[PDB]
């Protein structure tokens, strides 16, 4: 019903906030908010493809946006330089949530605490 | 060299050996290999096009590769999962090798993870 990948423009919306949202934190280096504009412009490029050949769905535009948000966990855990994991963590939470408050009126925070224990996750290895 | 993200040729390596078998497991529809096709070619050409713009970087390609490796996995994500599961990591195995000349089970048990804490 009420999620970020009832449409094409609604999944861009969500990933645009979100880079938006992540740049005003301060918690990233530019290096990280440039590689995360990278993998954002990527999903949306597929989104768009996949909307074209009219086999395309939610489920589609939802699973494109956990690799987005599974990415940006892992920019976050891996690359260094900037503010702690820690600090790193709940800037990516704020940001998804706040990607979440513009494309739907609401929060989704089992969604954000799954991105918040996937970047403890990956943080581990290393 | 020795990661599939040290170079664009090594990144692009990955997901085409990635894809070759994906298709051999068997275990995906015709449907989800062609999203899987899409998006490991729209990631491929983006890869391919910073090299040429001088905007790559090591940490673009790893996070390329990770919306790659978790994009498989939740684009398969019709038949069991753990069977599902094992082909998205015997495919993943497979391009590990080919492009590094070892497997990573390091890697496939985060992507395993990753699988259960979406589901």
């Amino acid at each position: 019903q009420n999620t970020p990948w009832s449409s094409t423009e609604l999944a861009d919306a969500f990933i645009n906030a979100f880079m938006n949202e992540a740049g005003r934190t301060g918690a990233f280096t530019a290096d990280q908010l440039d590689d995360m504009s990278t993998i954002g412009d990527t999903i949306k490029t597929a989104m768009d493809k996949m909307a074209r050949s009219n086999k395309s769905s939610k489920g589609k535009l939802q699973a494109l946006n956990m690799a987005f948000a599974s990415s940006m966990a892992e920019i976050a855990a891996v690359e260094q330089g900037g503010l702690s994991v820690d600090a790193k963590t709940n800037a990516i939470a704020d940001s998804l949530n706040s990607a979440f408050y513009q494309t739907t009126g609401a929060a989704n925070p089992q969604f954000v605490n799954e991105i918040r224990s996937l970047i403890n996750m990956f943080a581990q290895s290393s």
